[PDB]
């Protein structure tokens, strides 16, 4: 290699390529954010004139620009594409991707080959952003532009939520191992796609427009479509709807040779003002645009919603052919339909053309059955597409509470994981006290109590904001029978006891107050923690925010929740099979998902260990002599040089810690030892392990607990 | 390559290795710091019982530990070494390194080859840290241990300052281009060392103990010593003193084969608890320790200060020889002095032994002259050593105001860049107003006025805290004749006018109030900025903290200040010759040195441009129609897509920006264009470029100006 300046990207990952990267816990730091801590986007966007906004976007769409002139004089379709690529990175495995951070404007995504030209697309909207300033995020604007495009070309959309917060440095996501753009080192078996990924190649949104690995076989392309879309939460109906609806607008761009297209934005030179893919071919823009290399124009009404796409697809026979840049497309057999497809810049007509993936929709059995139906019933398409699209651009916004502004529809949807609205008066300070008492009297140990509250709350992920302790989904499928949550243990026992306390309280009922199961689960941990803190000479009181409600099993899509099952929870010292990296990297990814900082992550492991939140209540990492008592013993003992650590002879990624007389005194996993071993983590352990550290540990621990308990609580935030 | 998970170090620098790393401007982020914003180290350390602490460290030094047992039963010398390696990374070129952040405890430094065994040393102190908690930083403790070591073996040290604040993630410093440990790709010419580096090889503190490139030639080794020490601010006397004083204590370690030493801390396995270099040789510790591979014991009194080192060096003749691990050392000719040097663990005696670098001190003309003197005059050594050591561990603490606790000596020293204490009453709210008025009336333009303030204040560097607008050093050598500051321009003119206003006010004098020249320079910019703000419809008032005093040329080591001359200041659109990377990376480095965040960097470039802070008052980047008026025009115009950018035909790393009619309307440097071209910077530009942005720009700009005006003001902080 060759070490570089830090200003030029060099650092410690250059010496030890595989070390833990603690930087994933301080993504998008306050200092980096020019808005200042005062700033509350929700507050700003809810003052926004939506009509004025729509009018301003419409004006942009219909005002062509020298530096990237507009197909058919209307940018709408490009804006639709844009919005789709914005939302289309989302994947269900980890909730990462999606249009929620406006990440498309930063690396790597701003320079993905599949996002060619979208740089131009984004730039075009600056005039709108200029006008709205802080009241409108890029995150919100990019997908809204796509939604206004649909409107302005006569398709009525189902609604729209504002509220995506802009970020100031790019979100670090794992996009695959491939070191080259468009590479494919991500399949095995018949055609099994590497988790978590939901594209077929590096730098693609979903599938190859020319079919798997460039091979234009529609039956084969469908398998990839089906699979990648499933992993972006779209089933068969939604998928079909999405592509047909999509390609009812605009056209592709492959006017001349692929190799006359310069380098992508991050590699572009300075005078290009952050715009890449400059074309030496022709004018290089407009008439001559090379984006994807393909040259299809799907409908004869590229800037209007109607049924041509499905009509064209079924109303001809198709034969293989090559774009002016040598790309596989389809075109109509025996020169049928010649001249009926209009030119983007008033040239002559053109023949009916289609992507290999478009034919999938007629050639695959399931896609056909669906799309033939909509050929004779377009108002069914217009309905399904309205729905899919809405879901597509809202998938990663989590709880419906977050959706903002005039256009949010009245109706809730299953994939929003909804929860009943608060229907009664909420418990006050007195009933809270009262209940806490009752919960300790219930004979549920601190261990069960905390184990449970954690199990509930920690199901959350910051990525798409799904999961959490709201909804009380811990008692429904599939959460109630997750390995890590342990059904074999006593979770059912704990649930039952808690429901009983709920009912009791709910008869007693002072006035019109009721308590939900969801609140009670969380309250339980809070009570337990209060107890465990006393049992080690502290009178701390753990804060609690009531308001959670209880979902029915009907409001809970079992299949959808599959993806939140922890395969690894270092906080509960759980590690089941098939994680990509060893235990400790899993811990970090998990902390990153819970929106925790390294300090927060540290104290939680500390506290959780000694409260015996541990899975199967194993002794690993429980470096205390005391039972169910909240102390920093974890930290003090971790730092004890009188203990000597070796891997267990019974080889199984666990370890023994012996003292001066050779007795095994402590055992522990990798997740436990990495805190005393990694120099950054050990630095933190030394803070909480000092002699003066006790009250501060208890404080910081509670502050963190309470943070995790509140992660999904957008309803009050 | 092979892309990794972010949790495992992968990111965007993998796709474009050489892109700008804006992460250097958010080093050590608040969220990562387990202390919380309330925490005030100054206030904690100042409550520490220093005697108790000395006692507690003494007790550690003399209590040997199984896992790394103590040479001669006293750890002192190891602590000395440690403290030396802690301070020893510092280099004058950029002020980076030094013991001030306690960086030795993190990567890369914790695993430098030269830092072998120091992991053990640090760990040995945990018992102390444990006892003092937040009242004592690892930064302060590591060097203090060294100083207490010196005291406890009977050498009286000159004083000690507390106040180094611990940091939570490692400072990203450029250590050289070498991809292998101990490599050397850093020389050229006769023996010219690559700036900024001050070591001969990668992972060395100063020089090779076996002489240049392992070649044990003393006259040659001395050239390296002279050179590297110079670049760590030591001259000839100081250097000699340091090594002799140093080696009056302890021994080296090379008991058996070099290749039986395991991997260094960062690459060590988990059960080692962050300790590297485990030895399979013998017990691997103590009697058998392998650290550097060499096996020298310099004096016969390894744990006592006296004159043996110099006596032994001069009182024998030396012949080449090899350590048990095949390292070049010297030993006494014709078996003289056999058995007289004692064993670390009560073995038999040993012969007089020396490093090749030790002989340098006798063999080099200049070192010989100096050391022969101290052979007959040990009290002069004891005096010089006391002084160099103090300077060594205090070099990077900047202003003497920061030094803390009972042990700071009374006397000031030239290398501390001192400034007169405040000898009068300071100007209050009215005199400030009054003078601001007088400065505008002076007919100094906003441009000169700001250019100057900036030139003064921006000489600061956060690295070793040297530089700044305190001391009014702008008018003395060498600052007054710095290319970038422009002597050919009217700096003299501005100085003179200012001195005049100083004098006038000083006669007028309401009671016992005086104003310094330093305060006046700063005040000047603040008035100018207040003026330029009005001239664009804003009544903002710029805050100002009086208290700066004026240094004499006697208090100002000209040669020392040489290193602070900007070879590049993107804020003044200045770029002179011989910087390692292009204009824009220099900008970032400079911002990092000024402790600025990207938002801060951004608004400053914006404001400075339009106030015509530009060097040689060049038009580059001045994207405004208005003169000396504070607006966001820079930002608005940078985001104007109506302008087209190309490199000047007159090829010189500048650019032309033309409009719709082909006329050059704007010109600019790389430093200017990168703000519209790098996606993260462009994101910030877009905040300050919006239509609603005007007041917020002015606010944030002032806030940043005021921050830079105050960088060196530890006297009031
Ligand atoms: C099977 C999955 C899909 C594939 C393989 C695919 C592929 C493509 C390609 C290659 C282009 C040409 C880009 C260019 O050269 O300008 C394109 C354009 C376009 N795509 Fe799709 N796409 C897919 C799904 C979608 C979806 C789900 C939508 C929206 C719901 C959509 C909307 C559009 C639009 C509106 C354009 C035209 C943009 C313009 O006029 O510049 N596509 N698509
Ligand atoms: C000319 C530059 C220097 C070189 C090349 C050098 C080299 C070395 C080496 C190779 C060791 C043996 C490492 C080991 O096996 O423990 C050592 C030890 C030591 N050095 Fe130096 N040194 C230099 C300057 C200094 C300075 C300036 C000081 C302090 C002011 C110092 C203080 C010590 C002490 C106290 C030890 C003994 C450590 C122990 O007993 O465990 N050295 N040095
Ligand atoms: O009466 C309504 C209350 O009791 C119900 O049975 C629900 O479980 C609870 O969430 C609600 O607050
Ligand atoms: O009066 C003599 C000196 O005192 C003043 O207060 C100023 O601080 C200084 O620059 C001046 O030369």
């Amino acid at each position: 290699g060759h070490m570089k300046y830090p200003v030029e990207g060099g650092g410690n990952q250059d010496w030890w390529p595989n070390r833990l990267n603690l930087k994933v816990l301080h993504q998008n730091p306050a200092v980096a954010d020019p808005m200042g801590a005062a700033f509350d986007y929700a507050a700003e966007v809810a003052t926004i004139d939506v009509d004025a906004l729509t009018r301003d976007i419409e004006e942009v769409m219909t005002t062509s620009q020298p530096w990237w002139p507009a197909d058919y004089g209307h940018y709408g379709p490009l804006f639709i594409r844009m919005a789709w690529h914005a939302a289309g990175t989302y994947r269900i495995h980890d909730g990462r991707g999606g249009a929620g951070g406006g990440m498309q404007r930063f690396a790597p995504l701003n320079s993905w080959p599949d996002n060619a030209s979208l740089d131009k697309a984004r730039r075009l909207l600056w005039p709108v952003k200029k006008k709205y300033g802080k009241k409108l995020s890029w995150a919100d604007l990019i997908v809204f532009a796509g939604n206004c495009a649909l409107e302005s070309m006569g398709f009525k959309t189902f609604g729209f939520g504002f509220g995506r917060v802009d970020q100031w440095e790019p979100d670090e996501v794992y996009w695959g191992k491939e070191a080259t753009w468009l590479g494919d080192e991500r399949y095995s078996g018949k055609r099994d796609l590497e988790n978590p990924l939901a594209a077929v190649q590096m730098g693609l949104i979903y599938v190859n427009p020319e079919g798997p690995n460039g091979n234009p076989d529609p039956m084969a392309a469908a398998v990839d479509i089906r699979e990648t879309f499933r992993r972006m939460a779209m089933n068969d109906v939604e998928t079909a709807a999405l592509i047909v609806g999509g390609h009812t607008f605009g056209k592709t761009h492959g006017a001349g040779p692929a190799d006359l297209v310069g380098p992508e934005p991050e590699a572009a030179p300075l005078e290009q003002m952050g715009l890449g893919w400059k074309s030496s071919y022709g004018t290089g823009t407009g008439k001559d645009a090379i984006t994807s290399g393909i040259e299809v124009v799907w409908t004869n009404t590229p800037t209007k919603w109607d049924n041509s796409f499905l009509e064209i697809l079924y109303g001809y026979e198709w034969e293989l052919t090559k774009s002016p840049a040598g790309a596989w497309q389809y075109t109509a057999k025996d020169g049928a339909g010649a001249g009926t497809i209009p030119d983007p810049f008033g040239g002559p007509g053109r023949s009916p053309t289609m992507l290999a993936t478009d034919l999938s929709l007629r050639v695959d059995p399931i896609y056909e059955r669906i799309t033939r139906r909509w050929l004779e019933h377009p108002e069914e398409l217009a309905d399904e597409f309205a729905k899919a699209w809405y879901k597509l651009i809202h998938l990663d916004m989590g709880p419906v509470a977050r959706y903002l502004g005039p256009l949010v529809p009245k109706q809730t949807l299953l994939w929003q994981d909804p929860v009943p609205a608060v229907s009664h008066d909420l418990v006050g300070e007195a009933e809270i006290a009262s209940l806490k008492s009752q919960i300790r009297a219930s004979g549920l140990t601190v261990s069960q109590l905390v184990s449970t509250a954690w199990a509930a709350a920690s199901s959350f992920r910051g990525s798409d904001k799904r999961g959490g302790a709201n909804g009380g989904r811990i008692r429904l499928q599939p959460q109630v029978g997750w390995e890590v949550n342990d059904p074999d243990g006593d979770l059912r026992k704990v649930i039952r006891t808690l429901e009983e306390i709920q009912e009791s309280f709910n008869s007693a009922a002072p006035g019109n107050i009721k308590v939900s199961f969801a609140d009670l689960v969380v309250l339980g941990g809070c009570a337990a923690i209060e107890k465990a803190a006393k049992a080690a000479g502290h009178n701390i009181t753990v804060p609690f925010t009531p308001g959670r409600t209880d979902a029915s099993q009907e409001q809970t899509d079992v299949e959808s929740f599959a993806v939140l099952e922890p395969k690894a929870d270092g906080f509960r010292n759980y590690l089941g099979k098939g994680n990509p990296l060893p235990a400790e990297y899993m811990l970090l990814d998990k902390a990153n998902l819970l929106t925790l900082s390294a300090p927060e992550m540290t104290v939680l492991v500390g506290g959780l260990r000694v409260l015996g939140a541990n899975y199967k209540r194993l002794p690993l990492g429980v470096f205390t002599e005391a039972s169910e008592s909240l102390t920093n013993d974890f930290f003090v003992n971790l730092l004890d040089m009188g203990i000597t650590w070796e891997p267990s002879p019974a080889d199984d990624g666990t370890y023994q810690g012996k003292d001066g007389s050779g007795k095994v005194k402590w055992t522990g996993s990798r997740v436990d030892l990495v805190f005393g071993s990694n120099s950054e983590l050990r630095a933190l352990v030394e803070v909480y392990g000092a002699d003066d550290a006790q009250p501060k540990f208890v404080q910081d621990f509670v502050a963190a607990w309470d943070k995790v308990m509140n992660l999904d609580r957008f309803d009050v935030r």
